[PDB]
């Protein structure tokens, strides 16, 4: 076991560093230096260079799931046991938490703005809401099955790189829609900490179902 | 055949992706955080990194062509049959529309900014306002083709990075001139929507003749 | 000799696109859409992505020189002769010329902003204003030189990717000081166009030498 | 030795061109061009490209420490000696100093702006303002060994990219807080040029912690 022990530890510090980087960013864009549009490119960013860098610190030590729906669709491909994988998503589920809290202690005066309120923001009903992150943690489920999986005609790209890249052309344009959560870790640290959970199960419901059909399409449908 | 049947297939989700994406972002930005200059840099990026996700998603799968100036002057280089083509092009076309519509569906109340109208918005006669998008297709054109055809001084980047690249150049510059569409598809994905075709054919003229030349040139005069 | 005229020619036609691409894009923002000191991101992006979509195209079929400092540069380690580096000078200088005019062709009511006039922006002394420029070129020369010479400890990312990034740099930190011209070539296109060479001779002088200095520190006094 | 001299020099050569060109950034928007958020991905952006640029430059060179706490990380771990190491951080550091000066120089009526001031700006007590640049420095830290150490699963990106990226991530997050400092050298080459070291062993004693635990943990916890 212990080298798996490991793994999950891994785990639980990407998710952390993740959040509180992320997060963070979103944040300390909630400042008193003219908030602009401009904030998109910002935070779309950081949260795309910051798993990028994440699968480059853990991703070999861990696999680099860190995602309650990647995660997911991980089991359901069949990959990491039913058993070991709720363990996965536990180390994820607290690395949000805690990196997100400590966050919160660094700029308690500032931080109002969210600490990062992952909260179907756009206001429309639900399923419309849903259906965006739907499609997302989808495309990103996508790009990391269709890049990581085995045998394929010997791409020359960086493997770290694509998935940071589906992370931000996810938020560029999710983020005012729903807030471009696809990551219920990432939405579920801060949902402690702010006490408020304003349709959270949007973000397990779509994220889950849109890591599901990704992984799935590239398996059954796509590649035997 | 049926192999041939995911390619298309593969081909008409990438496109629908790639719109939906895309456009949203342009839309998204259409809110109201303070519009700025800025706003381009954002949309310039967010196709460059969708289509780089896109090849990274099915670039294997389908060829990665997801354009009819491509899919097109792939098929005079001869490549792509006159036949299996036709499809080809079918499949990204009601890709556009089919991801731009349910797109549509998603912000009903803020698209009107246009859903994507890449219309020759700079006020300049027709060959001037279409001469932008005949280069641009060329370069894109010949980046996908200089970067993926075979036997090289064996290059060390991402293939799927520098299509990105180019579309990011592409936007950058040609956005304000004509809308950059340098992609007949995702014009045409919204023009069913718009109910608009303002000097459509500019867009098929266009980027279908700077397909041509930029896949010629290398094949021709560059590379025997 | 004619494989060479291809070369002589790619490397035409590479600097024609850089220069109407990139310029392009300084004018482009010089629009009605709150011009802001995000041009500069933009800017400095856009011609950063546009010489590695460059390199990446004609990088191989020319060796991708493409700059008097640069080509020069080469010459004194010796590389391209006396004689052939003529033409190669040449074929930019008229690229830049051609690709810039047919740039003020298309957006004749809005290029006043320039048209890209590299001239010592910042109000400070020549010799100040000029060492500035005398540096970038010199670490841009450095990256091609220390990234593409032969035999090195094995580099795992894209030759064609950090010199665009080099450019990157440059910019975002050279753009106000001197303009940032960082190649005679782009500059000189301009200069024909709108009439003024306001102190051009200091994208000669410091590009060059700053071109000589990096080329040779390598070769020399770094790697035997 | 002697061939040592040439690592000594390369490395105090890379950081005065870092310090100069990154601190460059930050000041050069401290310009008459509303100065936005914006300035912040411009900043977090140039520092990013620049380091990646330096690891490309000298990164074969000296190794690519480039960083007192980067430098100090090293020793610990136990690969550059007690006594060379001294050397790296004093070339590293006049580096700082001189190209800052030399920058100082070249914008002496706008640089008041701080010319890289990096002093606790969130005006939060030096533990919390501290902390910040604890952690930050490891992930760089950790990026660095992660992605350079030895014997991996084989990965498919630039070494030299992601540490730029983890740069990048760093100040995108950091920069308000403490001024995302991350690097002793870049601090301390403005401290000795503005006069004043508001708290600035907080740069030392933050970024050499969270130097030495991420190199710790890989070594150590995650791979013995």
């Amino acid at each position: 076991t212990q080298a798996f022990w490991k793994a999950v530890t891994a785990e639980f510090l990407a998710m952390l560093i993740f959040v509180l980087l992320s997060v963070g960013s979103t944040i300390n864009w909630g400042g008193s230096e003219n908030p602009l549009p401009v904030d998109m490119v910002l935070i779309s960013l950081c949260f795309g260079l910051s798993i990028a860098t994440m699968v480059q610190c853990f991703g070999h030590i861990s696999g680099g799931h860190i995602n309650p729906a990647v995660t997911v669709a991980m089991v359901c491909t069949r990959k990491i046991s039913i058993a070991k994988s709720v363990f996965y998503i536990t180390a994820q589920c607290l690395g949000a938490i805690i990196g997100a809290g400590i966050l919160y202690l660094v700029t308690p005066p500032s931080v109002v703005g969210g600490l990062g309120v992952t909260t179907v923001h756009g206001n429309l009903t639900a399923g419309h809401g849903l259906l965006v992150e739907l499609i997302i943690t989808f495309q990103l489920v996508f790009t990391i099955f269709a890049s990581c999986d085995s045998k394929r005609t010997d791409v020359t790209g960086s493997v770290a790189l694509a998935i940071g890249f589906s992370v931000a052309i996810g938020h560029l344009f999710a983020i005012n829609y729903t807030g471009a959560s696809m990551n219920p870790a990432r939405s579920f640290g801060p949902a402690v900490i702010m006490g408020n959970w304003e349709n959270h199960w949007i973000y397990w419901v779509g994220p889950i179902i849109g890591a599901v059909l990704a992984g799935a399409l590239y398996e059954y449908v796509f590649c035997p």
